[PDB]
């Protein structure tokens, strides 16, 4: 409730600049963070070659292909020698990485007095992951307004994202499918997840509307110690099932765009082997039209599930929401399940 | 190739990272370019207040609302005085454009009440017109266009195509122009504004990934034009009876080319007609070898200067080459000076 100020084109021009300066800040903040990751691995590489010279080990042949904390892969070649010397030179190799355990793969191919022993070292992963999902559209036809994806990023972590958006058929998929495709590439870079969401949230800021773009739900399970990073930027609830318990995780923040200041909060939970992480969109959680308490209804539905296969769990919950109606589907429905259990190699 | 590249996921993610550093590079360069203009507007502002002070009227309460080379608008307060001569030097220190007067003398009394406002001057009036059509002749077309004015200095016109189908391409075309409508509005170098759009739209590292673009910028200062073409989409200029075609060798939007986009400049005068079309109109007539010579004879047959009629009478004539069929999305934009 102010004056007129009808010469407002300049006020819009300089305001759009701050939108372009704001996103340029998170891009520069992303550039210095990835450069910091380049300097750590480079410093780790220098520290590794000095440690070899000092310890009584032979530098007959060496090749370093890549050195990420998740995907550790280096190759060496040393004289044949004898006994457990191929692995007791690895004890300092674990300590030089300071964080990761290293295993040995020794390929000795020289049935002659001359020494030709080629060896490769790789990272170790714990907790094997099993996946499965169920998909459904509002009209049950062709393409749904909800999009999901779940891919593994090397050895360390398994990712799972779900995006919603608008309710229209074509108007919501092209906007929801693009979010996951943009997230599927930014998460592949190996950047901090809390920063990766601000970077996606900044790029997708368009028109300065309310609830502009695709809401999203990201869950990343670290295989190092079976920890999870619950990132909710779509305000969609998620659940964890351990035997017969059902623990609900939720977070306060608004959809993707520039709807909130001071970005997105992270939520962490600790799980063990045999646990079941199920996620759904708003079409399943608010699916049944004749239900008041959607939290108790979703908890009791899982306690009746008597299986550990993640594929069946996604379907028995999906069709149970359909059972509450006369086969009706009043909204786009999507559910993703992930199970955790050790490798036991 | 080389080895069997077992753990390519490491080599494939370092490449995706470098793609994301490239767009982060032009974004930091975009920030330094607008900061350069913000330091230019600030350095000129300090240059203004000392020149305004040295005068028998004193600065009093001068108000500078905004000072970009396109929209110059400032207000001052001066004594009643009598017989605008303070604006001829005010135009010289800014070193560009021209300034007009707008001084209204309120209170016809020997008081010192007198408000004044100064604004930029624009030359060469623009006239617009376009024609729209869908692939199946339906409601949803794969081509999207827009033509808005950015203050006083320039009139813009963009056309994007993309895929052939109506649904898969309507989102990619509508998104390109909406993203272009915000990057051009910020006020930045046109050559750098294109590398900003193309870097953001780099996704999946495919061939001919996203929407091809056709940008035409008409400067109202001296009637110069900046032809920016991403996708080798031809355009034409009509002056009386001449038909000049502009083209560029660069490839569609994405990261399909290195060393960014070449800029093309042209000089036009009054009465000229800038027409633009997508690949659905230029390749409209299917039983034609030379699409350029065919399009040239069609414009010499156009006998009107109304930009709206030119867009329809050219589009409807492309339909006549077929049996009323529309084999692809069609879009044409006409601009007169």
């Amino acid at each position: 409730a102010h004056l007129t100020l009808k010469k407002k084109v300049q006020d819009s021009r300089r305001l759009v600049a701050e939108q372009l300066l704001g996103v340029s800040e998170v891009m520069a903040d992303f550039s210095r963070e990835i450069k910091r990751e380049r300097e750590q691995h480079f410093l780790q590489e220098e520290q590794i070659i000095e440690a070899l010279q000092h310890f009584g080990i032979e530098i007959q042949h060496v090749e370093i292909y890549s050195l990420e904390q998740g995907n550790i892969d280096i190759e060496m070649t040393i004289p044949f020698s004898g006994h457990g010397e191929s692995e007791k030179i690895i004890a300092p190799m674990l300590s030089d990485i300071l964080e990761e355990q290293i295993l040995v793969k020794a390929e000795q191919h020289s049935p002659h007095p001359n020494g030709y022993s080629h060896v490769a070292f790789g990272s170790t992963k714990s907790y094997r992951v099993s996946t499965g999902a169920a998909h459904a559209a509002k009209g049950g036809g062709l393409v749904s307004g909800d999009s999901y994806s779940m891919m593994e990023l090397g050895a360390r972590k398994y990712a799972a994202a779900i995006s919603d958006g608008m309710g229209n058929g074509a108007r919501a998929h092209f906007e929801s499918n693009e979010t996951i495709k943009l997230l599927e590439k930014i998460l592949e870079s190996g950047i901090d997840e809390k920063i990766a969401i601000k970077t996606i949230n900044s790029i997708l800021s368009l028109r300065t509307t309310d609830e502009i773009y695709s809401t999203l739900d990201l869950s990343i399970i670290d295989l190092q110690d079976a920890s999870c990073k619950f990132l909710k930027v779509g305000s969609t609830p998620s659940f964890i099932k351990r035997g017969d318990q059902v623990m609900k995780v939720q977070a306060s923040n608004l959809p993707i765009g520039i709807i909130n200041e001071f970005d997105v909060e992270v939520v962490s939970e600790q799980l063990k082997a045999g646990d079941l992480l199920i996620m759904m969109s708003d079409g399943i959680f608010e699916g049944p039209k004749h239900v008041e308490n959607h939290d108790l209804w979703m908890k009791r539905k899982m306690k009746g599930l008597k299986t550990n296969d993640p594929q069946e769990i996604a379907d028995l919950l999906m069709e149970e929401v359909i059972r509450t109606r006369s086969g009706q589907i009043e909204d786009d429905m999507t559910v993703v399940v992930v199970r955790i259990d050790h490798n036991t190699p």
